């Protein structure tokens, strides 16, 4: 009965991506009315997934001192805190601060998930099909997000989307705490291979800079194409919201069915095609002229990323199983790190070479990057 493990994580992922897309529509119309009585997003953006990146390697060192259960905990209670500070919160510090709270747990969830995951599935296809199913969940807090907060401050108030997210932190907790039992301090039985030699592995480099550039096509896609949809297409508020729909559900259908069909089409396979298909979508994207002319180069970028993501996340724990020792921390840190170096450099900086150069001329090298690394995923394949 290792399900509920799955199911653990599942809800953390899902709730963390939940709170980290719901605080969005509301806090800045709040802090300009508070100034007087656009890139702020995007600096708090960036700090939530640096804080995130700079975490990651501390956790992947702790969870083989402490385990895997106190790190889950204390991802929770990190993140139930965040939770009500965003509730109470109306200030921009203290929203920076409960933003970087949520980038530790997020850190936190994330990487001790996974290290649970892969520990506990210990079979190469069963790993598969459940991180598919943890990004499928990630996928799902991700689209389900925006519209619950819309919803909740409709109905009921401002402070209704944090407090329902807190209400179910609690339940989850609690799941937590009735199965994980956090009690006691449980060291690994073998000390984990230091990072050092794991960014030596060309591997683990490639299948970490293919999730990484998979991850940047939509990080840079995010801040700059609303400016972009704005200046040529004169294009509506709600028209712009609509554009990322078909990017979160075609996410979330790759995930869910790659995380089983990546062991049978052939992970190497997987990434390779999956990176392909993000290079031609984003090469696609700027030669459109109407919001239709991105429905479906959005779908592919969804798609194609649904597709690198559940086959590297089994890689990386089948690659430190092969040729290290079997220990799960350190190299989902180093997924985690790859996942942020894009998030994080995303909101930062895709404004800057949208307005150095054109938004085209990003895309365009954004795309080229990605079908030049397509090729590094071929030294992934099993020799059996
Ligand atoms: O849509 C997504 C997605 C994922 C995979 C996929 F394949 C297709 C789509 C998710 C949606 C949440 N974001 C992170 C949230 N976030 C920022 O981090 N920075 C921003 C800067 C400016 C404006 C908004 C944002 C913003 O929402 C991460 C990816």
């Amino acid at each position: 009965s290792r399900k509920l493990i799955l199911f653990i994580v599942f809800l953390a992922l899902l709730l963390d991506n939940m709170l980290l897309t719901v605080v969005v529509p509301i806090i800045p119309s709040y802090l300009y009315s508070i100034k007087h009585e656009n890139v702020q997003v995007g600096l708090l953006f960036a700090s939530k997934a640096t804080v995130q990146l700079i975490t990651n390697p501390f956790i992947g060192l702790l969870t083989n001192r402490i385990g895997y259960p106190i790190p889950i905990f204390a991802g929770f209670c990190i993140m139930f805190v965040s939770t009500i500070m965003f509730a109470f919160s109306s200030s921009y510090a203290f929203l920076l601060i409960a933003r970087s709270l949520q980038g530790i747990g997020s850190s936190c969830s994330s990487v001790a998930g996974m290290g649970m995951l892969a520990s506990v599935y210990t079979d190469d296809e069963e790993r598969g099909n459940v991180m598919g199913i943890a990004l499928g969940g990630l996928a799902m807090g991700v689209l389900v997000g925006p519209p619950f907060g819309s919803v909740l401050y409709e109905f009921v108030g401002k402070t209704a989307p944090f407090l329902v997210l807190a209400a179910l932190v609690l339940l989850d907790g609690a799941i937590q705490l009735f199965v994980l039992q956090p009690s006691r301090v449980q060291p690994e039985s073998q000390k984990g291979t230091p990072l050092t030699t794991l960014l030596k592995d060309p591997y683990i480099l490639i299948a970490a800079g293919s999730i990484c550039f998979a991850n940047m096509g939509i990080a840079m896609l995010e801040p700059a194409l609303p400016i972009w949809m704005m200046e040529t297409m004169c294009s509506r508020k709600w028209q712009l919201g609509v554009a990322f729909l078909p990017a979160s559900i075609s996410y979330l259908i790759g995930t869910n069915i790659f995380g089983i069909l990546a062991h049978k089409m052939g992970r190497w396979l997987c990434a390779l095609l999956g990176m392909i298909i993000v290079g031609v979508s984003i090469l696609c994207i700027p030669f459109a002229k109407n919001i239709y002319g991105l429905i479906a180069p959005n779908f592919g970028v969804g798609f194609a990323i649904g597709m690198v993501d559940s086959s590297m996340m089994p890689i990386m724990g089948y690659l430190v199983d092969l040729r290290h020792v079997s220990v799960y921390g350190s190299v989902y840190a180093i997924a985690d790190v790859a996942f942020c170096m894009g998030y994080a450099i995303g909101p930062s900086a895709g404004g800057a070479i949208a307005k150095a150069i054109g938004f085209p001329w990003l895309m365009t090298i954004i795309g080229i990057i990605d079908i030049l690394f397509a090729p590094l995923c071929f030294f992934l394949r099993s020799p059996p």
